[PDB]
């Protein structure tokens, strides 16, 4: 069952950082289901350096995310990238994800993002690392895509008000649009998921039974079409409040969630 998930998203609490030994215990819970994890920032909590050490000791692999937001984060993260290359073995890195939903939020303009991606590529290419960015299905303009090695989609049919029976179909439909803007380059999925509690969003109902169905349906759909997927997410994060606190495959205390069975729908 170690090949059920291609990979899983791993959240970090910025107000209460983990340690190397802490991450190792966390990744051991996931090891029967997966061999890959993904982190969202480099310098915050020194998480990249610690996750590189944790995964390498357990024979697992990793996607490294760069968190770019306000003007400061461009310089701050680039300097942290430089330090990783000088201080760490990076042979188990499957890719570097420059920003998550940068264009959706309106943090910078398409040309500025395109230029920043080029600087990153010039640095990591000699180490044989591939570059991407992650955003919503309708935010992949040609100027950005030209600088990429591959594309990564974030899509959540729950926030769109789509019913559970149609949810996986909509995801695949959104995937086709990204391919339409891909210029022929590989397209992966960096985040999708479904909440187990917190109420509803229009016709989208949050329940344990619905998260279980969504998990099964999405895993089948990606296996049929040979799409690489990073599922969202590993553990429930209570410090996020409401709906955002129930996206985990397993519980916040690291035990399993009753009603969730970890398997693909086909
Ligand atoms: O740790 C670095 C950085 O983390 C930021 O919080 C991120 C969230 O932005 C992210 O949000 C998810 C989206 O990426 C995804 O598309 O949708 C889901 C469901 O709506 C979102 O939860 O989640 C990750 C993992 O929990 C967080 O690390 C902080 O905002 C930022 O302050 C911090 O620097």
């Amino acid at each position: 069952g170690s090949q059920t998930f291609y990979g899983i998203n791993y959240g970090v609490n910025e107000n209460s950082c983990p340690t190397v030994d802490s991450m190792k215990n966390d990744f051991n819970v996931l090891k029967p289901y997966t061999n890959r994890v993904r982190t969202f920032a480099l310098s915050v909590c020194n998480q990249a350096s610690l996750a590189l050490a944790a995964t390498q000791a357990l024979g697992m692999r990793i996607y490294l995310g760069m968190w770019i937001d306000r003007p400061d984060t461009f310089d701050n993260e680039m300097n942290a990238l430089k330090n990783i290359l000088a201080n760490n073995d990076v042979s188990n890195v499957d890719g570097l994800i420059v920003g998550s939903e940068v264009l959706y939020r309106g943090d910078t303009d398409p040309q500025s993002l395109a230029n920043y991606i080029k600087q990153v590529k010039e640095l990591v290419a000699p180490h044989g690392i591939k570059v991407a960015t992650a955003d919503v299905y309708y935010k992949f303009p040609e100027v950005v895509v030209k600088e990429l090695d591959f594309l990564m989609m974030n899509a959540f049919p729950y926030w769109e008000g789509v019913t559970i029976d149609n949810a996986a179909d909509t995801l695949m439909s959104h995937y086709d649009q990204v391919v339409g803007a891909s210029l022929g380059k590989p397209v992966k999925i960096s985040a999708t998921g479904w909440p187990s509690a917190g109420g509803n969003f229009q016709s989208s109902v949050a329940s344990v039974e619905n998260e279980n169905k969504y998990l099964h349906d999405v895993l089948c759909r990606v296996k049929q079409r040979n799409i690489d997927l990073l599922y969202f997410s590993a553990f429930d994060e209570p410090y996020r409040g409401g709906v955002e606190a129930h996206f985990g495959v397993l519980g916040s205390d690291r035990n399993t969630k009753p009603g969730i069975t970890i398997e693909a729908g086909c």
